[PDB]
């Protein structure tokens, strides 16, 4: 049967088994792919979706074996057989197909409900490039091939958008664990591997435990698996010490033999020290902070009959977490295709998105799911943090030194802990420490820096505000029942509350705005959010203390805790006063830009293995969908040589610092936080140092580079934009840059290089073809298509601006506006042609949704040598009516390169009107 509707199409197939399947045109460019064996395509209403305003006409034309829907953008075609579904462009180019008989249907009974994990297969050749589907910490940028699991956690964000290098763009609506890649996840070590042991005695491995290096048992051990809470009582008793000092090893040795050959791939979770050797050679050599374990994944090509010898080497303290997980090859059949797999839903339920670009795939994860609200401008200066400033004196104190300084400040953080100790979710302060909060907020603000504070979803049960979410049925509670303890002081019981409701949103948010709003708090710290109820726990102990919720069960709706929870105190804040609202969430999902939310990277380390990772980890979090994303400068947590300060590891700490404070201050939100030692720039070094002056000057060139950096900021509302850029997003056509991970675009003009090596003073900078480059700190000309060593002293990190780049800038500030009416210097990087539309706007309240914004285009000129100011559309309250314009030129070589304060070759006045600047 073929069934037509107004906005599409259903196919029930003619074979047994293969389900009905349902295409509705979204707009021209998106149409939505449902397929439910009982035909009635009935799912819970989607939570990512916002409504679109769309073209749906189309035509249908029906021939054999197949059904066609054609849009002017897109045919889309439905096998009558087994309703297997092809995508082709405007021209019938194929772009992208489902495996005929590629749908999987299985049932999950759980929590007194019944659901469908369900399984999606695609075509896919061997040179499609895969990005996006949320922020990872493998250090992969192409995720083609690769196997990943959306499950929201501290350091691991999941985002179901995927952008390909084949011109189109998934959205996979479904709120559970999912899987990209092979569908069952991760196996204990001995399900597809023969183990022998250290002696080759078949069915184990060797593992010894040990204290402070001194042997305490050896005994055989068929899985590495401490990786959760549950699985801590299986470590023998006698090897546990619980000093202050004193720690624990232990080591697993044998041998591994798989079954079937082909590509193995590998997880060793791990936290505190862990190496592994295969074959002699070393695969993982990790640190983590003993509380935050995470995958460190690896592969390897092995074949039947064949041995290899394998040696875990772990240290740790009380309690850490390890486990060796492995994956053995799928079948032939199966193995090269694109997989999507979801624990639990209704239904098979995603949109294909036509793409002509990397750009258009980004917007029509927007459309479907959200614009992304403008922050206010100040968001985009530089960030000072800490975990944690234990009074309002330090708080207040490390603002005014910033200010001495006449170092650039525009935001200072409180975090945790400023509540009476036995008092968390009360949004009460301990007076001892923080007597006057009213004055800390007035201290800061007038310094002329906003103050963001920490609230989380978590609450005592002797609070108030824990008893009436409680009485309203919105707190969970099964982590109270089991008598769980925090970590803080003796333990307390604690729970996390149901965010689904907007009844539990309003209760929320109200007791935050009596307590907090009402004393001129900016901004929102919603951290734990995953969430995060008892760190380490097993996967159905979350599940049991986040379920139920308002609207069924946590197995359902595992990963989409933060965008309810985001969304009560977004509307709240909003309602409460005309500006603009800020959060800083620890997850986003899909459709959490749509509430004013910036998110970080979350928990991750002082190390340089952790500082590369999160380059790939912001690009794919740009594709991805969400734009406005940091991390902590220098990581979160650190080593006990970094924590006790020896001075034997200082230079280290101090080196590791400064190349991540380098490339914060080149990533959409730039800011400094983290664990003891202490982060404000003169703790990390003292004036004198070259850790101090870089620290400085990339601190004071960030303040010069706002103009550009907010118009992109503009862009990512007016235009469904980025701010961080994969190389691949504007050289679509150099194969090079499909796979490199450890460079970036900083908007379209500045390629980006950090520097994640101890006593580098280069590196390896490959430059895409098509294009050639300045370096920003010289002027040199390199042409494109070729890898350079790049000079990277200390002090400076490699930067290079593609030819035609039009990049608005302004005087140093300490913070932002602090020169009003300050000049425009407009700096043309020549070579090429190219163009820029400046966005402006008042930076502090939603009238740019009312068309309050201006934009001046910035056209250059290469062949005639021209640049062209073009005439003004637009204006907002404070704008510059008559403005100074200054025009710098770079054309190569000159002795003020990247200079704070360089040298203008042209000044011009300027009041709408069009003007023109030419270079000779
Ligand atoms: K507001």
């Amino acid at each position: 049967e073929v069934r037509k509707a107004a906005d599409g199409v259903t196919v029930v197939p003619s074979a047994k088994g293969a389900a009905p399947v349902r295409l509705q045109v979204v707009d021209a460019g998106i149409i939505r792919v449902s397929a439910d064996p009982d035909g009635d395509f009935a799912r819970s209403p989607s939570l990512m979706r916002v409504p679109v305003q769309g073209d749906t006409a189309f035509q249908v034309a029906e021939q054999g074996d197949s059904v066609q829907l054609k849009t002017g953008k897109v045919t889309a075609s439905i096998s009558t057989v087994d309703g297997h579904v092809s995508f082709a462009d405007a021209n019938g180019k194929p772009v992208l197909s489902e495996v005929a008989g590629g749908r999987s249907f299985a049932p999950l009974n759980v929590e007194g409900k019944q659901y469908l994990s369900v399984r999606q297969r695609f075509q896919s050749p061997d040179d499609e490039a895969l990005y996006g589907f949320g922020q990872h910490q493998q250090g992969w940028m192409n995720q083609k091939g690769r196997n990943v699991e959306l499950q929201q956690n501290n350091i691991d964000m999941a985002v179901p958008y995927l952008v390909s290098s084949r011109n189109y763009g998934l959205l996979w609506d479904n709120n559970s664990i999912t899987r990209l890649g092979d569908p069952r996840g991760l196996q204990p070590l001995p399900k597809t591997l023969t183990l022998y042991d250290a002696k080759g005695k078949a069915g184990a491995l060797t593992a010894r435990y040990a204290i402070n290096g001194k042997h305490i048992l050896e005994r055989r051990e068929s899985e590495v698996n401490y990786q959760y809470l549950s699985d801590l009582t299986k470590y023998p008793k006698k090897a546990i010490t619980k000093d202050k000092n004193s720690r624990m090893q232990v080591t697993w040795e044998g041998e591994i033999e798989v079954l079937t050959g082909g590509e193995h791939t590998f997880s060793l979770y791990s936290s505190e020290y862990a190496k592994l050797y295969v074959d002699g050679k070393l695969v993982v050599d990790r640190w983590r902070q003993n509380w935050n374990p995470w995958n460190h994944e690896f592969k390897l090509d092995l074949e039947p009959g064949q041995r290899h010898t394998v040696k875990v080497e772990w240290d740790l303290i009380d309690p850490s977490y390890i486990a060796l997980l492995h994956r053995d090859p799928l079948p032939a059949a199966e193995a090269k295709d694109l997989s999507l797999w979801s624990e639990a839903g209704q239904m098979i339920d995603y949109y294909f998105v036509s793409a002509d670009s990397y750009d258009q795939a980004v917007a029509g994860y927007r459309a479907l799911t959200g614009k992304s609200t403008m922050l206010p401008k100040w968001a985009y200066g530089f960030w000072q943090s800490r975990e944690r400033y234990k009074s309002q004196d330090e708080l207040v104190g490390a603002v005014a030194e910033y200010r001495k300084r006449k170092l650039s400040l525009d935001n200072i953080v409180l975090d945790w802990s400023y509540w009476p100790e036995n008092a968390w979710g009360s949004h009460d302060f301990d007076p001892q420490h923080f007597p006057d909060p009213d004055g800390m907020v007035k201290a800061v603000h007038d310094m002329h820096a906003q103050i963001m504070i920490s609230i989380w979803p978590k609450f005592y049960p002797t609070t108030a505000n824990y008893k009436e979410l409680d009485a309203a049925g919105f707190m969970f509670k099964r982590n109270v029942e089991v008598g769980e303890l925090d970590w803080i002081g003796k333990g307390y019981k604690n729970s996390f509350y149901d965010p689904y409701s907007e009844k539990a949103q309003a209760i929320y948010w109200r007791q935050i705005n009596e307590k907090l709003n009402s004393k001129g708090f900016d901004a929102w710290w919603m951290d734990a959010d995953e969430p995060d109820v008892h760190s380490n726990l097993d996967i159905a102990e979350r599940k049991a203390r986040t379920t139920p919720n308002a609207l069924g069960s946590s197995t359902e709706y595992f990963n989409s805790y933060p965008l309810p929870h985001t969304h009560g105190v977004y509307v709240g804040d909003r309602a409460a006063d005309d500006k603009r609202v800020f959060i800083l969430s620890r997850k986003g999902y899909a459709g959490t830009q749509r509430n004013a939310v910036a998110v970080w990277s979350g928990d991750i380390v002082s190390r340089w293995d952790d500082m590369r990772d999160q380059i790939s980890g912001g690009v794919n979090m740009a594709l991805s969908g969400l734009p406005n994303w940091t991390f902590d400068i220098g990581g979160f947590a650190v080593e006990k040589r970094y924590e006790d300060q020896d001075p034997a590891h200082l230079p280290e700490w101090r080196e590791l610092n400064t190349r991540w404070f380098q490339f914060g201050a080149f990533v959409p939100i730039f800011r400094s936080h983290g664990q003891f030692p202490y982060r404000e720039i003169w703790n990390i070094a003292p004036e004198g140092t070259p850790f101090y002056e870089s620290m400085a000057y990339y601190n004071r060139l960030r303040s010069a580079l706002l103009p550009y950096i907010y118009s992109l900021a503009g862009d990512t509302y007016q235009r469904d934009g980025v701010i961080m850029r994969g190389m691949m997003m504007d050289f679509p056509n150099d194969p090079k840059v499909r796979d490199i991970n450890d460079q970036y675009l900083f908007g379209p003009a500045f390629l980006v290089a950090p520097v994640t090596r101890f006593g580098a003073t280069s590196r390896q900078v490959y430059l895409p073809a098509g294009s050639s480059w300045l370096e920003f700190a010289t002027g040199k000309r390199y042409e494109g298509g070729q890898s350079i060593e790049a000079a990277a002293p200390i002090e400076r990190m490699p930067l290079f601006v593609r030819a035609g780049s039009i990049v608005p800038t302004g005087p140093v500030q300490e913070y932002v506006d602090q020169v009003a009416d300050a000049p425009l210097t407009v700096v043309v990087y020549t070579g090429a042609d190219g163009q820029f539309s400046l966005y402006e706007d008042d930076g502090k309240g939603y009238g740019y949704e009312k068309g309050e914004f201006s934009r001046i285009p910035l056209v250059w000129n290469q062949a005639k040598g021209e640049l062209s100011i073009g005439k003004r559309e637009g204006s907002w309250t404070g704008m510059q009516a008559k403005r100074t314009i200054n025009v710098r030129f770079v054309d190569g070589p000159r002795d003020d390169a990247g200079a704070l304060a360089p040298k203008t070759d042209a000044s011009i006045q300027y009041d709408g009107k069009p003007v023109s600047v030419l270079q000779r």
